[PDB]
């Protein structure tokens, strides 16, 4: 019979994730695994009809369930309003689900013998928390002041910071912020995520420039190490340490691998998705969602839905969009579950499935993203990887193969 | 004559190791074929903290006056630098000090060669990127929340007549952090004017990237005075070399740009970056032009430092290997500018083929350690594998003389 998988949430998402989800759930898990699944359609025309209550529906679902799995959803733009004839343009799933369940995304590129890493020197994996979208900017219409001021709630003195004189002509201007409970658990997270998968920490700021806005990340980390996880983190032979954002990325090119890199970055600043994707890796960047307390996670593939393929696949084309992220998502939501309830046999499934995905691509057989980051996309023929349905057939096979021994 | 005359360059001297090859490159490579009405200003530390950095305004002026500047790098002074020379005060950075007094835009460009892989291999073309270091993080005010509390950030006209306030975050529970952030829109059509200007000169694309998804109105302002000043100053121009302008989210010109040949101007709004090429493979090949909204006005120097661990070497006595091509194309940047301004043809001609030389040197397999580095590894690299400070500058020279000799 099948193993008992317990309680999962499970998020159905838009276009080219949505078919791939179908597959890996009929063809990598549902053979091999029941669930106690509590499934929230967020597919763009179900938002729609519900007005977005699906969407907060399953953000509550995975804080009392503590595991969540989600596809990749279609945030509406001025267009996707248009395409879909939407009611208003619904505020991102992403940033709805993140902003009840709190918490940190980590990021984690899936490591292939055969494919090349960014850096050739590294070896280990390499763990990205990143701290980023909730400012409020303006237009200044012509010369003033703008003053950012805090009022106490306690009735103590009122206080007031110059932005800025505009003496001559306008401009624009923004007030940013950030809570010290946000920088606490986002502390607490990167800290159990180390002594998690057993890597050293390290937390990188711009704290020369913004010596009180990212000073205070750099003290309450500091604070909470040393209060609370420096003792467990020796005894694991692991360290934290702040680092300038400067030194920070010279320190990793040159690093081997194998550590939690907690990043605070501007609003605006380059993020890992968009370098894995001009890369041409982010079909293999997993996403995963880490609240403060340690038990609840929602894991997710780090791209999107996708949709330049999906646009192949309506005009009959055939397309080789990579499954791994999303099956990753899978396995670390299904081997949390295993954490949360001592499930021997689904940690073991989790597992498993991440090495049949692993060997595939190491035996020869990939998508054609994968194919084009070995030999670069001009050199890349038919022959060199398989079409989306011939790659899950493929897992599929191999999986089948895994599972029977044993 | 047998010298090339060049006309007025406003020239500020440096610091430390890029101080030494500053003179290097003068007499081995400049002085021998180029006759200038050279306008020279110490920028040392000792002259700055001398003349209570009143040299770096007064060289900035000149610069603006005779629209051509090549700058050695500087030490901008901090704690330890203030011990070093008991300074009067940590003086502020002389390269900020001339960007604020000129206004205008800093491109980055590195220099390309065959044996010297890039940070994406499909990269062919060069790539130029230029960001917006006025106001924004470099000019932010920044508190600290204690506790429960209301932040705002106001506007009030000159007038007085108005008074606009925003909320920021009512603290319900705990403090935190907060800050303001500004940026005055001359500063963003001096950014939209030099960017089109250095698209036109180089004839490529021009792309600007911005996050107006998030930041809708601070954003999407630079995103909205671009496009009218392209439409109103520039379309006319960039259609005539075949070339355009586009915005992207920065989102996808990260993309775009890693999947691209190159060959494009990238103007970003993110300064507060281009420090990878430390970790990768050498800033000694990392130029930087200022250029002044007028399209008139530049200024040249190495996108690096004064590489104070090599001059730790060189006081010494002990052999060294510092790379002079991103101080070599400070020079042949502003020549190549003043060739242009003057109609000088020969001296352009000099520019192009000092360039030339330098980047056909490394590329025939004479390089300085850092390049050697980049190729067989740092662990790898033999003696005989790179040429010292003063040989390679001796190689180039060999070799510029011969360049210059089969053309005129
Ligand atoms: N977490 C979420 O739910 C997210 C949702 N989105 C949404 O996704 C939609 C599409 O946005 P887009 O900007 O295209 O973002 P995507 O990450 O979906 O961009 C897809 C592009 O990146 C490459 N790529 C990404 N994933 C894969 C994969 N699995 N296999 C192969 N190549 C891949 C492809 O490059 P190439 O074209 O060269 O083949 C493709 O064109 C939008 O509606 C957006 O809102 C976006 C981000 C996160
Ligand atoms: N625009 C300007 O005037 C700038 C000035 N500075 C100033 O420079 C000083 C030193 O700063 P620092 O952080 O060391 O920056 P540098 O760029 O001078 O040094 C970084 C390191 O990179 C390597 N490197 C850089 N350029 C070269 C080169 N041309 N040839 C060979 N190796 C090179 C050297 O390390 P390795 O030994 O590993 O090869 C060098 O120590 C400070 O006083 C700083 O203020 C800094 C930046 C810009
Ligand atoms: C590890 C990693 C960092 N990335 C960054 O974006 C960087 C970098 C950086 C580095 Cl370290 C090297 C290079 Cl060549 C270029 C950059 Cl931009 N500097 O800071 C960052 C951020 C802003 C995220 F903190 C990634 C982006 C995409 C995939 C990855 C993949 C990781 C892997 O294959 O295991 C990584
Ligand atoms: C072109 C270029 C961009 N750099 C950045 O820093 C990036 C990147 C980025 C890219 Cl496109 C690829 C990778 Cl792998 C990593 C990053 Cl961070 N994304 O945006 C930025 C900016 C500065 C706009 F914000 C460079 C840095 C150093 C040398 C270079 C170029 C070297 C060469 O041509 O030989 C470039």
């Amino acid at each position: 019979k099948k193993i008992s998988g317990g309680s999962v949430v499970e998020m159905q998402g838009d276009e080219m994730t949505r078919i791939i989800w179908e597959l890996i759930k009929e063809k990598l898990i549902f053979p091999y695994v029941e669930l106690d699944l509590h499934s929230y359609d967020l597919g763009i025309e179900n938002r729609d009809a519900t007005n977005d209550q699906v969407t907060k529906d399953a953000a509550e679902a995975i804080k009392k369930h503590n595991v969540g799995v989600k596809c990749a959803t279609i945030t509406p733009d001025e267009k996707r309003v248009e395409e879909f004839k939407l009611k208003q343009m619904w505020k991102s799933p992403n940033g709805t689900i993140r902003n009840i369940l709190g918490g940190t995304v980590f990021r984690e590129a899936i490591i292939c013998k055969n494919i090349p890493r960014l850096v050739s020197g590294w070896v280990k994996p390499i763990i990205i928390g990143c701290h980023a979208y909730r400012a409020t900017d303006f237009v200044v219409p012509g010369p003033g002041k703008v003053e950012i001021t805090y009022t106490p709630s306690d009735g103590t003195q009122k206080v007031t910071y110059l932005v800025h004189n505009f003496e001559e002509g306008g401009g624009v201007a923004m007030g940013m912020y950030n809570q010290d409970k946000s920088i606490e658990d986002f502390a607490h997270s990167s800290f159990q995520m180390a002594l998690s998968k057993g890597w050293p920490l390290y937390l990188s700021t711009k704290n020369t420039i913004l010596k009180k806005y990212d000073g205070r990340f750099k003290d309450i980390f500091q604070e909470i190490y040393d209060k609370q996880y420096k003792s467990q983190f020796e005894a694991q032979k692991i360290w934290y340490e702040h680092r300038l954002i400067d030194d920070m990325v010279a320190q990793a090119m040159k690093s081997e691998g194998g550590f939690i890199w907690a990043c605070k970055n501007y609003d605006g600043d380059v993020q890992s998705d968009f370098v894995a994707q001009g890369y041409g890796s982010l079909g293999m960047m997993t996403s995963v969602l880490v609240c403060p307390d340690g038990k609840t996670v929602e894991a997710e593939a780090a791209h999107g839905t996708v949709t330049r393929h999906y646009r192949m696949y309506q005009k009959g084309q055939e397309t080789s969009t990579n499954p791994i992220a999303s099956i990753f998502a899978w396995t670390r939501g299904l081997a949390h579950r295993a954490k949360l309830d001592n499930n021997k046999e689904l940690a073991f499934f989790a597992n498993a499935l991440e090495e049949v995905s692993i060997e595939t691509i190491e035996a020869g057989f990939m998508t054609k993203d994968l194919a084009a980051c070995i030999k670069g996309l001009p050199n890349v023929q038919r022959s060199d990887y398989l079409n989306t349905f011939e790659f899950m057939d493929k897992l599929g096979e191999n999986l089948k193969i895994k599972l029977a021994q044993a």
